[PDB]
């Protein structure tokens, strides 16, 4: 990729500022893996995420990406093995998170039913060249769906990621976003179409997956409101967008709750996911 060297990167990301982006500093956002910061490598800006059990996670990634080049996937630029930390650079996603844009955070213009559509459809794709080249990747949610200039739907964090049913002690990921089994051990991809099913609902209706202030806290929970009749999804859609129709808006449902199903064989696979997703806007 390139190995970058720890002092070209501490140089470009101003001493590593801890200092927020909002305030003119260079702190992107953390995560218990490490702190993204804003680099400026040769006009290029970039994003270097800068990292309990002491060099896993890095060369996974390392391993993941190389093997995974598509249209619809971060790419890594480089890393750097040297000097005082383990860092990675990848490409700067100027709209940043699907969760940010759908929550509008620092005064952005809420996504529209269009954007939404391309977004699913994009990320959906991703999700599938993932499937297709036999990697599970065992945090799809809206964090890890990003955004570039064109607003393409970018799938990220490949650290966790698993080539493929086998069960493990060690369960990892996003609750709120994790399938029955996902919980239980279960390294499968159905896990993953599940976890897909919460970012549709949260794309629909603009609702965070997990709000410990709102009744019920969980979106997943929602799914069974619109199912047990007392409630329709029409209720639910993000008011933040005047293009938005039930005609999509039940197709895009209708996806969501197939993904939901809570016996993983039950579950569509991504290529079905696909063609309904396309079917939706053609
Ligand atoms: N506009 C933005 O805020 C923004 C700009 N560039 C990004 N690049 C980027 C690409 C691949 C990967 C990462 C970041 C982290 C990783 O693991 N892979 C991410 C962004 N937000 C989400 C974001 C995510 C984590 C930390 C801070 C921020």
């Amino acid at each position: 990729f390139h190995s970058f060297s720890f002092y070209e990167l501490k140089n470009v990301t101003n001493n590593f500022d801890e200092r927020p982006i909002s305030v003119g500093g260079n702190k992107m956002g953390e995560g218990g893996f490490g702190v993204v910061y804003k680099g400026y490598v040769n006009n290029t800006t970039v994003a270097v995420k800068k990292l309990i059990t002491t060099k896993q996670q890095f060369d996974q990634e390392i391993k993941v990406m190389a093997k995974c080049q598509h249209e619809n996937l971060v790419e890594l630029l480089g890393f750097s093995s040297d000097g005082d930390d383990l860092c990675l650079v990848y490409v700067y996603m100027p709209n940043g998170s699907l969760l940010d844009r759908l929550s509008c955070l620092d005064g952005t213009p809420p996504l529209s039913w269009h954007m939404r559509c391309k977004i699913a459809q994009g990320a959906a794709n991703g999700i599938n060249f993932l499937h297709e080249n036999h990697h599970i990747h065992r945090d799809i949610k809206s964090a890890n769906i990003l955004l570039d200039e064109a607003f393409t739907a970018k799938i990220s964090d490949f650290g966790l990621a698993r080539a493929s049913t086998v069960m493990t002690s060690r369960i990892v990921g996003t609750t709120a976003y994790m399938a029955p089994e996902a919980l239980r051990g279960e390294i499968t991809p159905k896990s993953d179409i599940y976890s897909f099913g919460v970012v549709l609902l949260e794309i629909i209706t603009g609702l965070p997956a997990v709000d410990e202030h709102r009744e019920p806290q969980l979106l997943l929970d929602i799914k069974e409101e619109i199912e047990d009749e007392e409630k329709t999804i029409e209720d639910y859609i993000d008011k933040k967008m005047n293009d938005a129709d039930s005609t999509s808006v039940e197709a895009m449902y209708s996806v969501a709750s197939q993904c939901l199903h809570e016996k993983k064989n039950k579950r569509p696979d991504i290529k079905k996911v696909q063609q309904l997703l396309q079917e939706m806007t053609a």
